[PDB]
DNA sequence: GGGGTGTGGTAGC
DNA sequence: ATCGCTACCACACCCC
């Protein structure tokens, strides 16, 4: 056990921080992209038709966790058996569950606790550790795999376990529907041989936003082939509000109360305006989810296919630690701004980028919440508060950096026992070039 | 027209 | 027990 006044506790809570695990791979995944394709020409022209391909693993965690188990779990059945995966016992999120778990009505982020009451009586849920390292080796077979097929003009990583793959269409090949129910069916037997019998799903259409809801519509271990001349009522009838791409639950719960709570969207598609959907959830957001009940994709999203090397580019840095966040004194909580810093300074480094302006955040207990919260070690009930911060000449200087964070901690006036969690950015990178001369 | 801030939402498992 | 990260867009409100 590593308390957060433990000089290790950065490391231990990363090294079992699945969120972690997620955030770190993507990046390291995006830098590997650029890298790759830094002498390459990485986009697509507006000369280009282009079909879509939306990959991802079906219930990834809980598939790679059941795959690796250890020999206590050698009898447990993946297509029979309740399984989630998850640090703990009561208070700890199911990252992932298979679709046997689901179809007792679980679902990721729900903690243990809640699932074990979804299930009737005798049926018992299996509980598999994670297997961060596992995820990673699943994940580059996966990659490795869709570069091999050399069916891909443009593989854009959205994940571990998720990757959107470009095909161009020349207009001397004339598309069918017959030729994509191939590629989905050798990219997605391809995928099983190569991860040793993990599953993919694939939504194949010729937009970002059907791809994804193609891709919904297809889970689990299936595929979906979905084109803007294929719509239909039958298609949106099949999908919920917050289905839609940039759609959660707060977007969601404005959408409901607008229009007299739409429960698919099909009925969102025939009772909206324009007008009234921006008024509720926002301009820019109306507009992409305006776009999107019509299978069509926005500005903002096509940018990734147009530039993704300016999209993939990593442009802030920072951590995050909203667990486990219990210190007695203005002191240990100095020494863990120092230690933060010192993190984000190396992975800066890394880059070999200086930073220009800093941010800190973070959460204080709200004054009628309980000192302990339900879930151990939880920031609970917290409001949050920011401040930044520019700096003057760019900088990668422990020395600047480290006070200046540990001054905006002191105008933010949080007593150390009321600190429940924190965060420490870089907002603005600027790179280092071999001129360094004032 | 151009800056700026803090806040809030969303995404992956 | 339990590991509630992190990048990024958007927005509302401020300024000269
Ligand atoms: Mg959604």
């Amino acid at each position: 056990i590593v308390a957060c006044d433990d000089p290790d506790f950065l490391t231990s809570y990363f090294a079992h921080s699945r969120l972690h695990h997620l955030s770190a791979w993507k990046a390291n995944l995006k830098d590997k992209f650029l890298n790759e394709n830094i002498h390459k020409y990485t986009k697509i022209t507006d000369k280009d038709t282009y079909i879509i391909f939306h990959i991802d693993f079906d219930c990834f965690f809980a598939t790679v966790a059941y795959l690796c188990r250890s020999s206590s779990f050698s009898a447990c059945d993946f297509k029979r058996d309740p399984i989630v995966v998850c640090h703990g016992t009561k208070n700890s999120d199911i990252a992932s569950c298979n679709y046997v778990a689901r179809s007792y009505g679980i679902k990721n982020g729900m903690w243990v606790s809640q699932a074990e009451k979804m299930l009737p009586n005798g049926i018992k849920l299996i509980s598999l550790p994670y297997t961060f390292e596992q995820f990673q080796l699943k994940s580059e077979a996966f990659y490795s795999t869709l570069k091999r097929l050399n069916i891909f003009n443009l593989i854009l990583p959205i994940s571990i376990d998720e990757a959107v793959c470009v095909r161009i269409i020349p207009d001397n090949i004339h598309n069918t529907n017959t030729l994509n129910a191939r590629l989905c069916e050798e990219i997605r037997q391809e995928i099983f041989q190569g991860t040793n019998g993990c599953t993919v799903s694939i939504g194949c259409s010729d937009s970002l936003v059907l791809a994804r809801l193609a891709l919904k519509m297809a889970k689990p271990n299936g595929y979906n082939i979905t084109f803007k001349s294929n719509l239909s009522e039958e298609f949106w009838s099949s999908f919920k509000l917050d289905d839609l791409p940039g759609v959660g639950h707060s977007t969601l719960s404005r959408l409901e109360s607008t229009f007299d709570s739409p429960h698919s969207l099909n009925d969102l598609r025939k009772r909206y305006t324009l007008d009234a959907l921006k008024a509720s959830v926002g301009s820019k957001l109306g507009m992409k989810i305006h776009l999107a009940l019509q299978g069509q994709d926005d500005e903002e999203s096509l940018k990734i296919l147009y530039d993704p090397k300016e999209v993939l580019q990593r442009k802030s840095l920072s951590i995050d630690i909203n667990w486990g966040i219990r210190f007695k004194n203005i002191t240990q909580v100095d020494l863990f701004i120092e230690r933060g810093c010192q993190y984000l300074l190396e992975k800066l480094n890394e880059i070999n980028k200086t930073t220009s302006q800093i941010t800190l955040k973070l959460m204080r207990r709200c004054k009628d919440a309980p000192i302990e919260p339900p879930k151990y070690m939880g920031m609970g009930r917290c409001d949050s508060f920011s401040r930044s911060s520019r700096l003057g000449i760019p900088t990668n200087e422990f020395g600047i950096i480290a006070t200046e964070m540990k001054s905006l901690y002191r105008t933010l006036g949080c007593p150390p026992m009321e600190l429940r969690g924190l965060a420490l950015q870089f907002n603005k990178l600027v790179d280092v070039g071999p001129d360094n001369n004032q």
